[PDB]
């Protein structure tokens, strides 16, 4: 099944392309052959500061008819800088502007943490210490609601909440919208299992980022764990004839999370696809879910200071 339920009605393809750190030389490309294989599903963000392309390879396949606007599903997150309630319609008509849509089909805050607002994406002071703004989450999330209640977007949600986080907003007086998603890391060096108990039994779907253990973060160790070259997960692959990468997304799928992997490799993008074809056994998915080493791909020390720093929470 392709598409999960949210709590606005619409169906959300359980499978969609990543595009952070997608060059703006690369990503137009990597769009229209994803659309070509199938994706509906793409993840942008305008931190990512590759929106114009991704709309460009958008719009043209619109224009090839290849595919409606209807039967694509485009999500944008609102960065740290824009948190303050008077800059939030501003960021979603950037990005709107940028990927030349009318709507969003799913807005998200992109991370609890509301920075300085200006130019710069990571404002820092000197100690490596991120500036903070005055803004907290709920004044945010007013912020959001009222994107839906304008039609710019058709839902909205969260990214990198913990369980706490999640809780403030349900628990918000005179809430508008439910959040529909919470889209935070997931591999089998970071299983989420709490977390992701507590947002389904809440009604609020899972995205699974850096599904592939993001080998291209640009802040890696070499003595970082690598997922994709893990003998374990490898030997689980061959036994399925699927690649590393297939078994890596696969996973989550069976755990009804939605995934987002990326790639700008034509033969990848492609190959990423193909997961509707297998399915991982039981020893499988208990042998994946052992692997859990509460390993984090996006978690900054330049935050950990920060009064919503995600993290400090066991979930
Ligand atoms: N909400 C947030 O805070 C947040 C944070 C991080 C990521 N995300 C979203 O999640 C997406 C996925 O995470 P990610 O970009 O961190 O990393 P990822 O999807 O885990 O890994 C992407 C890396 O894997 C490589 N790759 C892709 N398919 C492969 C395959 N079949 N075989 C071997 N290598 C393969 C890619 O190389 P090539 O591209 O060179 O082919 C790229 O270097 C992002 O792009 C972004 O959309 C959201
Ligand atoms: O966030 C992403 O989607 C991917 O990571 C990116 C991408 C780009 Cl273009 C620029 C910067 C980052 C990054 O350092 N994100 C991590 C991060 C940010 C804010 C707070 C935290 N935090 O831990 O409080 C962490």
């Amino acid at each position: 099944a392709s598409r999960i339920l949210l709590n606005n009605g619409a169906k959300m393809p359980i499978l969609g392309l990543g595009t952070w750190k997608s060059p703006p030389g690369q990503v137009t490309e990597a769009v229209k052959v994803a659309i070509d294989v199938g994706y509906r599903h793409i993840d942008c963000a305008h931190v990512y500061q590759n929106e114009n392309e991704v709309g460009v390879a958008i719009q043209e396949k619109l224009r090839e008819q290849v595919v409606k606007r209807e039967e694509l599903f485009i999500v944008s997150k609102l960065w740290c800088t824009y948190h303050e309630k008077g800059l939030v319609k501003g960021a979603c008509q950037k990005t709107l502007s940028d990927l030349k849509l009318d709507y969003l089909d799913l807005y998200l805050i992109h991370w609890p943490t509301g920075f300085k607002p200006g130019k710069e994406p990571f404002p820092l002071d000197e100690s490596g210490n991120v500036v903070p703004s005055d803004t907290n989450i709920l004044d945010t999330w007013a912020a959001m609601e009222e994107l839906v209640d304008e039609g710019l977007v058709k839902a909205i949600g969260i990214s990198n909440f913990n369980h706490l986080q999640v809780e403030m907003i349900l628990n918000k007086p005179g809430l508008k919208y439910k959040p529909a998603v919470n889209q935070i890391e997931c591999h089998p060096y970071l299983t989420q299992e709490k977390l992701i108990q507590y947002c389904q039994s809440k009604g609020i779907v899972v995205t699974a980022y850096s599904p592939l253990g993001s080998p291209d973060r640009p802040w890696a160790k070499p003595e970082d764990p690598s997922l994709l070259e893990d003998p374990r997960i490898k030997a689980i692959a061959a036994k399925h004839n699927k690649t590393t990468a297939q078994v890596l997304i696969r996973f989550p799928m069976q755990r009804n999370l939605v995934v987002i992997p990326k790639s700008v490799t034509p033969e990848r993008i492609a190959e990423n696809f193909k997961v509707f074809d297998f399915e991982l056994s039981s020893q499988d998915m208990t042998t994946l879910l052992s692997y859990n080493r509460n390993w984090r791909v996006c978690a900054l020390l330049s935050c950990t200071s920060h009064k919503d720093y995600p993290f400090h929470e066991e979930f």
